[PDB]
C-alpha cells in the first residue's frame, strides 16, 4: 500500500492524474498537493487551439510549456489536450469553413505535435465530436461541416506527425453502455479499426452528475472498447457532490480492465473545478482530503 494516489495507482501499472492550470503554479498549496499526489498531468487550457495558435501560423507555447515543464520537473508524464475541437477555437479558425478549415486543422495538428514530438504519451487528437441525446449524430460545428472524414483525417495527420504518441478520441456522456451517444462512439471506433484509421485509445471524460449519472455498466463500456483493440482512459473525472461510493466504483472499474491506463480527475481542490459549485473533486478548498480521497486511495491499494 502507498500513501498517495499516483504511487498507489503505479503499483498496478496505472497512473493517477490531474488537470493543471498555469496561472496557479504560484499557489503553494496547489503545487505541493498536486506535486505529491499525481503522476500524470493534462493542461487544463494551455494546449488548446486558441492558446497554442492565437494567430494563424503563429504558435505560442509559453503557457503550455510552463505546464509541461512543471510536470516533467515534478516526475509526471503529460496527456496533450486537445488538437481538434469545436470549442475554444481562436477567432481566425472559427471564421474558416470547408477546405480552408481542413487545411488549417491539419496545419495546427502538425505544428503542435512537432513542438512536443516524443514528449507526450497520449494526445486527445479529436474531442467531443458527437451530439448529445438520442440521435447519435455528429455535433454541428465548422469541423463537422467540412466533411464526415474530418475525424479520420485528424488521426492520420497525427500518426504521421508523431509515431510515438498514443492517439486518443475523447468525449463525455459516452460512459453508459446503453446510451445512444456511447453506441455512436463504439460504432465509429469499430469502423476505424476495420478501415485502418489510426486510433490507439478512447478517453471517457467521466463528468458524472444527476443528468448523466454513473452506472455500473461503465465497466462493460470499458471492456467492450478494450476488446476493439484500443486502450481506455478516464480523462476528466469529477462527480457531483463527490460521493465516496461512486468514486470507489469508478476506480474499481478501471482496476478491473487490463487496458485501462489510468484515471485523471479534472482539477485538485473543489475551488479549482470548472464546476466548483457541485463540490465534485477529492480535496477541500483548504487542501485537506475529502471522504472521496480516502475511498479512491483505498480502492487503488486493493
Ligand atoms: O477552465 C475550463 C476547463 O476546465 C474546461 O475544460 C473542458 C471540460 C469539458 N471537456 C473538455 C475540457 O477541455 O474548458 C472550459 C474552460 O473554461
Amino acid at each position: 500500500a502507498e500513501s498517495t494516489l499516483g504511487a498507489a495507482a503505479a503499483q498496478s501499472g496505472r497512473y493517477f492524474g490531474t488537470a493543471i492550470a498555469s496561472g496557479r503554479l504560484s499557489d503553494s498549496t496547489y503545487t505541493s498537493i498536486a506535486g505529491r499526489e499525481f503522476n500524470m498531468v493534462t493542461a487544463e487550457n494551455e494546449m488548446k487551439i486558441d492558446a497554442t495558435e492565437p494567430q494563424r501560423g503563429q504558435f505560442n507555447f509559453s503557457s503550455a510549456d510552463r505546464v509541461y515543464n512543471w510536470a516533467v520537473q515534478n516526475g509526471k508524464q503529460v496527456r496533450g489536450h486537445t488538437l481538434a475541437w469545436h470549442s475554444q477555437q481562436p477567432g481566425w479558425m472559427q471564421s474558416l469553413s470547408g477546405s480552408a478549415l481542413r487545411q488549417a486543422m491539419i496545419d495546427h495538428i502538425n505544428g503542435v505535435m512537432a513542438h512536443y514530438k516524443g514528449k507526450i504519451v497520449q494526445w486527445d487528437v479529436v474531442n467531443e465530436a458527437f451530439a448529445d441525446g438520442s440521435s447519435g449524430a455528429r455535433r454541428d460545428s465548422n469541423l463537422q461541416r467540412s466533411g464526415n472524414d474530418w475525424i479520420e483525417v485528424a488521426f492520420r495527420t497525427a500518426r504521421a506527425a508523431d509515431p510515438s504518441a498514443k492517439l486518443c478520441y475523447n468525449d463525455y456522456n459516452v460512459e453508459n453502455w446503453t446510451w445512444a451517444k456511447t453506441q455512436a462512439m463504439y460504432n465509429m471506433v469499430r469502423d476505424f479499426k476495420q478501415r485502418g484509421v489510426p486510433i490507439d485509445c478512447v478517453g471517457f471524460q467521466s463528468h458524472f452528475n444527476s443528468g448523466s449519472p454513473y452506472n455500473s455498466n461503465f465497466r462493460t463500456t470499458l471492456q467492450n472498447f478494450a476488446a476493439l483493440g484500443v486502450d481506455v482512459a478516464i480523462t476528466e473525472l469529477d462527480i457531483q457532490g463527490a460521493p465516496a461510493s461512486t468514486y470507489a466504483n469508478v476506480t474499481n472499474d478501471c482496476l478491473a480492465v487490463s487496458r485501462c491506463l489510468g484515471i485523471t480527475v479534472w482539477g485538485v481542490r473543489d475551488s479549482d473545478s470548472w464546476r466548483s459549485e457541485q463540490t465534485p473533486l477529492l480535496f477541500n478548498n483548504d487542501g485537506s482530503k475529502k471522504a472521496a480521497y480516502t475511498a479512491v486511495l483505498d480502492a487503488l491499494n486493493g
